[PDB]
């Protein structure tokens, strides 16, 4: 492997354009990268108009990352930190999660005046939580995501984008070893190694020993009138790990984006093996209970929007490990293959730092008790409860599936690949 090797990303979201624009810094020059939407991907879980940014292994990592946001100039411009409510309703949620910039709240008034008056209008019945005024916020997420990918392409990373001809339908497999792929035009990219970046979707591509379960959550958005805007700005990020978060109006659209909390829906498929697969789909809708979630915390917040039709629905997807600790390594058996999955529902933060570690190992050079925490790892996924909850609560408090589903919603549709 050398500077202008042949290299191969399957996927173009957060992690493979992270992994692209690492290795374009660090100066390769032979980079491609496959997906079969367009930058922003329609299915990127990345691609939001904003996510939580907040802020031991972990702590190593989210450092770096966080200080991606606040000092590499790629990424400043994406970044507000207008600080982060995290609460809770029940001990069980309380627990699981001198600071001069925290503070405790247990009263209802301490919550509405987080905001000017009129904005959080709600009784926040029995919240209970912790205040960072600083250090923590939010990015907006797809314009971080096209910044990164354009400044890759600009320093030379090919992006081959849309359907057939990004599409990926396999691997290259080639004497026990991954060769590269090949795409749904019957086109061959072959390459010195190949980056597996494809989030929800990567376990179509080999198998992974039951250490990813791609799993789904649900957003919507509501749009403010014009008048009505003004008002919200500057909110800070609003979460509660048993209810669910929303954030300040976007620019584009003065829309307030809202995820209601939930452990996930997978969607088990049934082969004529017998075997038992998640298999991600996209939708521009959610769930008629996630919609019900939503307009409760509402409710217990801003119940002045609590009945506003939503203006944007959908589900997003990631992939679980049976621990949520990243899956970034060499394969042991796939010598060219590098794994960068497993986000475990917590990886958009990471953009701005993650390419670095997938990078890293491609090249060897993980330190060993970081690689001990992220490396291939059958072995905690043996036996494996699909069902795990794993520090997610809200709603039905268990994992769900969407063959369970009766219902969806009927918002319109808006092609957030642009
Ligand atoms: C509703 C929701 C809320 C979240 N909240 C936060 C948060 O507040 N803070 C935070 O840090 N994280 C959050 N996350 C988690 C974060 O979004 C994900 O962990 C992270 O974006 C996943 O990155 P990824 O690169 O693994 O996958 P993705 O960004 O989803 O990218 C995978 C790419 O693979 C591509 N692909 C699919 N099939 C093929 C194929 N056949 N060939 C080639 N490519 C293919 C897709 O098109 C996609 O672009 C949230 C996620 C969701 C869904």
């Amino acid at each position: 492997v050398t500077k202008s090797s042949s290299l191969l990303i399957v996927g173009a979201g957060t992690w493979g354009t992270s992994t692209a624009l690492h290795l374009a810094r660090r100066g390769y020059t032979n980079v491609t990268v496959l997906d079969p939407y367009p930058v922003p991907s329609a299915i990127s879980a990345g691609n939001d108009v904003n996510k939580v940014i907040s802020s031991e292994v972990n702590e190593i990592l989210a450092e770096e990352a966080f200080n991606g946001w606040k000092n590499d100039p790629l990424f400043k411009p994406y970044y507000h930190d207008t600080g982060l409510l995290m609460s809770a309703c029940s001990q069980e949620g309380l627990d699981r999660l001198e600071d001069p910039n925290l503070v405790e709240l247990t009263r209802p008034e301490q919550f509405r005046k987080l905001a000017p008056e009129g904005v959080l209008q709600g009784d926040f019945p029995g919240w209970k939580g912790y205040f960072a005024r600083s250090g923590a916020g939010w990015a907006h997420a797809r314009n971080a995501l096209v910044a990164a990918a354009r400044e890759a392409q600009r320093m030379g990373v090919k992006f081959v984008t849309g359907t057939p001809q990004g599409r990926v339908v396999t691997l290259i497999f080639e004497n026990n070893d991954v060769k590269g792929a090949v795409t749904a035009d019957g086109k061959i990219w072959r390459a010195e190694r190949t980056f597996l970046c494809a989030g929800a979707s990567a376990g179509q591509f080999l198998d992974f020993k039951n250490q990813l379960r791609p799993t789904a959550w649900t957003l919507v958005h509501i749009a403010l009138k014009p008048e009505e805007r003004a008002l919200y700005k500057n909110i800070p990020v609003i979460f509660n790990i048993e209810r669910g978060f929303f954030f300040e109006p976007d620019e584009e659209r003065g829309e307030i984006k809202i995820c209601d909390e939930h452990p996930g829906y997978t969607n088990m498929v049934q082969s004529a093996d017998g075997t038992m697969m998640s298999i991600p789909f996209e939708k521009t809708q959610i769930p008629k209970e996630a919609e019900t979630r939503v307009r409760a915390l509402l409710k217990e917040t801003m119940p002045q929007l609590a009945d506003r039709p939503f203006s944007f629905a959908r589900i997003c997807w990631c992939a679980d490990t049976a621990n949520r600790e990243f899956l970034i390594d060499r394969h042991p058996q796939y010598h060219s293959l590098v794994l960068g999955c497993g986000a475990s529902g917590r990886g958009f933060k990471y953009l701005p730092s993650i390419g670095n570690l997938i990078v890293d190992a491609m090249e060897g050079k993980v330190p060993q008790k970081i690689h001990e925490l992220i490396k291939w790892n059958p072995d905690i996924a043996a036996n494996r409860n699909w069902r795990d909850t794993l520090g997610r609560f809200g709603g039905p408090n268990r994992v769900m599936d969407f063959h369970d589903v009766k219902e969806w919603t009927n918002v319109q549709y808006r092609d957030i690949s642009k």
